[PDB]
């Protein structure tokens, strides 16, 4: 659809069987969301952002479906106040920003 | 213009003069730019992403050109990592997300 952005584009997500509301994120490379389970091994990965880095679980090849539109890849998971849709997974639904 | 999400969205500004690269960020509520000169008065203020706060000064009602696209809004300046053009200004040149 289209988003204007006067509120937080915030929408829903199916990840694991479980419905969440997240954050679509141009500012972000990579998808962060908060403590959950999710299957396969981890790698460690260390984010930053405003106030530094934190430490986060990095999942590969994750299906997640964001508003309607299906995604599989990278997921990471740690201590974010919000769950947040980073550009590795926006590009995957065709999203783009126009003005 | 439409910029897809294969690289960061990384514009051209104008401020106070000053041409700048700043990052197109709806994850964003404010506009935060680094270390810079601005006129008037000012506040402090907090803000807080992943790993954190910092303390910024905020400045009301500046003039900002992004990608010739004029807009008039808060500006926060700060130890920010990167320039950030946030959803207050974004919305003024009427960028919108689409997918
Ligand atoms: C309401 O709070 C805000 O709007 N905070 C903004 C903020 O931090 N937004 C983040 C989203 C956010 C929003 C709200 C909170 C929050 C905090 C406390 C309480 C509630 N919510 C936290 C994060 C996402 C933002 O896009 C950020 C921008 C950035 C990019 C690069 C370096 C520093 C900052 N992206 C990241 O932090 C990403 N970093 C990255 O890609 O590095 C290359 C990630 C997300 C991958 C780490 C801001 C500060 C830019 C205005």
């Amino acid at each position: 659809p289209q988003i204007t952005l006067w509120q937080r584009p915030l929408v829903t997500i199916k990840i694991g069987g479980q419905l969440k509301e997240a954050l679509l994120d141009t500012g972000a490379d990579d998808t962060v969301l908060e403590e959950m389970s999710l299957p396969g091994r981890w790698k460690p990965k260390m984010i930053g952002g405003i106030g530094g880095f934190i430490k986060v679980r990095q999942y590969d090849q994750i299906l997640i479906e964001i508003c309607g539109h299906k995604a599989i890849g990278t997921v990471l998971v740690g201590p974010t106040p919000v769950n947040i849709i980073g550009r590795n997974l926006l590009t995957q639904i065709g999203c783009t920003l126009n003005f």
